[PDB]
């Protein structure tokens, strides 16, 4: 499923992400834009044999099990294929764990590079919420 920007912004607000750990909704919509471009099925293979899954590109080495990553931890306690559904609930619940894991939203590289320190409120413009 490819989300519309305000469509995803409402979904994320509904799942408790606005000001979650002090990160406004715009941060989360921006991170999803530059991680997956709002595509729930986005996957990126990394050279270390891990793969990043879903709208927030969560990694198979530590957070979800995809059965092909050596030395994987399955911290969110899910199959990685569950991060690839049109329902964003599994990805949002695992992201809540990752943002509280000691690096805040620095865990997402595309957010550090394209959202950190910017006017992230632009990402919610025109959204009815």
């Amino acid at each position: 499923k490819v989300f519309g920007r305000c469509e995803l912004a409402a979904a994320m607000k509904r799942h408790g992400l606005d000001n979650y750990r002090g990160y406004s909704l715009g941060n989360w919509v921006c991170a999803a834009k530059f991680e997956s471009n709002f595509n729930t099925q986005a996957t990126n293979r990394n050279t270390d044999g891990s793969t990043d899954y879903g709208i927030l590109q969560i990694n198979s080495r530590w957070w979800c099990n995809d059965g092909r990553t050596p030395g994987s931890r399955n911290l969110c306690n899910i199959p990685c294929s569950a991060l690839l559904s049109s329902d964003i609930t599994a990805s949002v619940n695992c992201a809540k764990k990752i943002v509280s894991d000691g690096n805040g939203m620095n865990a997402w590289v595309a957010w550090r590079n394209r959202c950190k320190g910017t006017d992230v409120q632009a990402w919610i413009r025109g959204c009815r919420l």
